[PDB]
């Protein structure tokens, strides 16, 4: 069995089509095989708000649900259907995939054309969270106002910052095209290469955005490592030598945001 799609983020409409298509694969002690196309078809456009996370880390994501292979968007934007099914689709007898779904040239590509070349397809409904479709761009808007708190209802988890690489740590995200969060003071939770996990505090500013955190009780430096960041709670907005207290008041906020995070979760 096969799942095709972007799965920008993996989020709760993502694991729906995918959790479906493991309970196919089990029921028919079949294999199973997640096609990920690298780029949805809006990526290049100069409107386009920029993906969750690379291809890379999605990649990491969809692997702990099936071998993942990534489908190039050039390789394939040019293909009639008999050439997309008649070179990823061929000993396939199942496809899972959401609502309304394309695949070849101009776009016209779908389960009733899947179904008419013995391919039996199913068909995903949207996830409905709150009152609206869970979607790649609603978790993208989220990112840019900034409005944290309220990602993992749709996400299913914090939206991360990933990348490589006193004061701070400069993360370097890559160089595909990331959507960014707006600009200001990020309560975040620092993964360490270490195992151990900290908090920290991020300040993202300024076509080209900065992320550096300054990490709460820790020592020494990471340059080289890789991190990973959950970004809890939008502080302070941005704003321009009182800096030396500034940042110092942000501290002494993020301790106390972080004591209302931990008492919440003894409930």
């Amino acid at each position: 069995v096969v799942s095709i799609g972007v799965f920008d983020g993996v989020h709760i409409g993502h694991q729906k089509v995918l959790r479906t298509m493991k309970e196919i694969a089990f029921f028919r002690k079949d294999d199973s095989l997640i096609y990920t196309i690298s780029y949805p078809p809006e990526y290049f456009l100069p409107d386009f708000p920029g993906l969750l996370m690379t291809v890379e880390s999605r990649v990491e994501m969809l692997s702990r649900y099936a071998r993942t292979v990534v489908l190039d968007f050039f390789r394939i934007k040019d293909l009639t259907p008999e050439g997309f099914v008649e070179r990823y689709l061929s000993g396939v007898s199942a496809v899972v995939v959401g609502r309304d779904f394309r695949f070849g040239k101009n776009a016209s590509g779908n389960a009733s054309f899947l179904r008419k070349k013995g391919v039996e397809v199913y068909e995903i409904e949207d996830v409905v969270v709150q009152g609206k479709r869970v979607s790649s761009s609603l978790i993208r808007n989220l990112v840019q106002e900034g409005r944290v708190e309220e990602i993992p209802a749709y996400l299913g988890r914090y939206f991360e910052i990933e990348g490589i690489v006193f004061p701070t740590a400069n993360i370097d995200r890559g160089n595909e095209k990331l959507v960014d969060l707006k600009r200001g003071v990020y309560l975040v939770r620092v993964h360490l290469p270490d195992g151990k996990k900290k908090f920290g505090v991020m300040n993202v500013g300024f076509r080209n955005v900065k992320y550096e955190v300054y990490i709460l009780d820790f020592e020494g430096d990471l340059y080289g490592q890789r991190l990973k960041l959950e970004v809890l709670k939008f502080m302070r907005d941005e704003k321009k030598e009182e800096l030396k207290a500034a940042i110092d008041q942000d501290v002494k906020s993020a301790r106390n945001m972080i004591d209302d995070i931990i008492n919440s979760k003894f409930e």
